[PDB]
């Protein structure tokens, strides 16, 4: 099952697309629906015609419906350095200490209102000359840490603020339009091997590909199960929480995002998340 | 107006105690009341008798009511290094860089469910051998950054985890029972000079005063308005958001909290917050 | 548009079958949707498939969905003695009367018609759900009637079939027992759908048919056309709403003409089918109440 | 306990005044509170001061609080002829048939929105030339028929219509402002004998007593418990349903209500209900 959400006349509607391309309108809140699917693979709803899923992915708005975040995730967290100048402890840089350490990096990323979806604009802080989109795979957790599904997440980060001081990391991570995900949430059974997925980032600037990298999730060293273990340790999380797993694609200092740029991220079996950029004014 | 809340048989009731020992029971949600009082110093409610506010401060529970968090703050943030081995950037340590730098340390600290109050227990993480209570003055804010009131907050920190790597700061700060505040929220008018208050931390182990030490808020070199300025830059905060301003009282390596302790924090014009300590186990 | 409603896992879903047999699932409260449609003929919702409406009519239930009252009408009122009936010259020596003329035939000629309160939503049942005979009635009859769904201004939002189940023996004993005879658990039934106003060009040209079935055998049958109605619906509404504000989705049942005999009283296990032209067939089993 | 309700700034607040003058503000819905009191006589709430109950009875609106119906009864039913030209069955009149018969008159009277309270206007229908107030005792019921308390009720009746035809009875009983009750609901224990109570009806036209009359509830022949039995027979009623038990006081043909009149009704241990009279236009 792949789960998406639109806004129609000011209220939300959740739809599910099945492998046979039949679309179902959910009777339930989508978080509770993912929890139900997790138990018995059942979607409560009715089969609907006239929902143009493909046009929503390509055009965002069709008829009176516009695609958005697939859910409101009460909390969003992130893990850093899960894949293969700055501060440092005893010569060893703090980032490469984490890469070897038993304890991984876990940080708070967003609340639902700080997030955006397919077609909606991510944001660059007003006080940032070097903001980068971090293309990552993310998971939707229940309160026990069980994976309910996967989605594409964009951990937008003001890399210059982090670089100045690791104590600025929250400021570099947590702000309006600092997080994007979708276009859908795929249920767990849609992904057989999470550690064999391609992730392609593209940054379009004036109809022209300013950057393009990609990496497979087989390059991931820190396992997702372990990231969750540390997240929920003495730390109750609400159902529908999202954990973003980390990025490998990191454009250079000179590849900072700017107003009007289009960030396109593609992950295998999930889809392609497209978002414009909005530079904030002081 | 000094504002507190109780829990009675599964529901909350908010009371505002006024300059004169006359207690008023609120018609409104307590966060909204603070916004109204900030506007015109009006309070909606009936003058109540038979509410032993002083017995609640000492005993926590009287009859069928018990004191708790005065409000549910949708968000809690913190600001470190506001008053006068570890990592470093070009020799100079990360902490003493933030002190000198124009930008302060702002970090996400808590959500309502992770917060506790007078009489309720704060938590030491299962995997922390050195966790300290950081006594601080905290401000309740509206979404514009207007100081709706002051309170005593305990920013409970797993200092060992912080010391290992600054990137473990979120994990050291954000967990169940990592944050306590109360026993009241005082309105802006109750405090003439916020930089003229006596913060005192006491820790009681087995009836004996295991630690003591106080400081005045005149020693605070980072001004709260600056902290609020950076907190909200490009960062929409909800009404009732709490910003804890930083600590000056820092016990040593041998003075780490453990099960059954009693952490008492006093601030001038606000009162004394008392929370027993609870150790989490693996 | 014809409006129906199902229950599914303890919650309601409303559906609107359009004229080209396309089924739409309402995003709105059905009463809200009736009012919308009344203004501009629009229905908010997605076209759906797999909703086997014709099966819900015949079988009542399919998998986890079951048909019920098409709406919760906040109030239900009725208007008796609205059809043509000849001055039958020997009034039963027992009906209440005023200066010799029976109360029922005084209403017949009066300017003021009979208007009475019939039910709340929780006293109403739908297609496939059981109507009741009171535990203390030995002559309860179904009264097949055309009913209209009203807004607060008295505007007709649509029509449906209504069964005004009446403990006629209690009404016979004393007209002051009328409320006890009309108002009780399962005393009222409507559906299977609410058809919008435009689905009925002439409301005074519909065939109403009643069938009572006992153990497969057809116990009673009769019919009547609404061209026989004398007390017109516009008048019934005028008197209903006079100094008496009604909520949106109120239903006014407009009276019956099919009256089974004294020997044809309802009893347990019976089935009651009512058919009206352009609306459908309402079917309800009967339940006798135990003391 | 004696239970009343005000409207303050658009919302409702219910208060309980105990015999010893002490006024309690309720935590629960008043209907639920009455069911709790019926159980074990426990009342959840706080004692309050500054609520002048006696002045509210006399002034209706004090400052920004205004007394109204003590509860919203989901249903109101009536019962005629419980005490000592027209239609008739076998020469004998329909009313005295009911008086003797084992089955009493039970009829539906009002929905909550058709009811009014102390200080609010009852109505005379536009098409009625002889409307009389019927002062009656009334009981508040739970769904099992158990009496939760007593109150004054005015069954405002368009008598000319009832006279023309008893099939017009519902039109004479059910319309906007056809019912009034309060100012309080007294709990069951506040009345030791309901069959020994003085009911008094004053009507005030242009300064003067236009009608006065009274009668005790010892003249009531139809017992209340019987009326409740027939009400709930095969006929479930919601919690908070009111049953009014018929009137003994009946003014004559000349004493029909009209615009600007005032209706006072008094019953021992309950209080006095006052309502202006509005005549509807065409
Ligand atoms: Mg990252
Ligand atoms: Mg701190
Ligand atoms: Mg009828
Ligand atoms: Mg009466």
């Amino acid at each position: 099952m792949k789960l998406f959400r639109v806004v129609k006349r000011g209220y939300y509607i959740s739809y599910a697309i099945l492998d046979n391309s039949t679309i179902i309108r959910l009777d339930e809140d989508p978080i509770k629906a993912l929890m139900r699917y997790s138990e018995n693979k059942e979607v409560l709803g009715d089969r609907v015609t006239g929902i143009d899923y493909q046009s929503l992915l390509k055009s965002f708005q069709i008829n009176d419906i516009r695609i958005t975040k697939p859910i409101d995730p009460p909390e969003v967290w992130g893990s850093g350095i899960s894949y293969e100048n700055v501060a440092k402890i005893l010569g060893k840089t703090i980032y490469e200490k984490v890469y070897d350490a038993v304890r991984p990096e876990i940080f708070f990323k967003a609340t639902p209102n700080r997030c955006v979806g397919h077609g909606e604009a991510i944001a660059v802080r007003s006080d940032s000359e070097w903001t980068l989109p971090e293309p990552e795979l993310a998971v939707v957790l229940d309160s026990n840490g069980k994976i309910l599904g996967y989605t594409i997440m964009d951990d937008v980060s003001a890399r210059d603020l982090e670089a100045e001081n690791p104590l600025y990391l929250p400021q570099s991570k947590i702000y309006a339009g600092c997080c994007a995900f979708g276009p859908v949430i795929v249920t767990s059974d849609e992904i057989k091997n999470p550690y064999s997925l391609d992730i392609t980032l593209k940054i379009v600037r004036e109809g022209r590909v300013f950057f393009e990298g990609s990496v497979n999730t087989n390059k991931m060293r820190r396992k997702i199960e372990e990231q969750i273990q540390y997240l929920i340790r003495d730390n109750p999380i609400p159902d529908g929480t999202i954990l973003t797993t980390g990025t490998a694609i990191v454009p250079g200092r000179d590849k900072g995002l700017k107003d009007e740029d289009i960030v396109e991220i593609t992950i295998s079996n999930i889809g392609t998340l497209i978002t414009p950029v909005k530079k904030r004014r002081k």
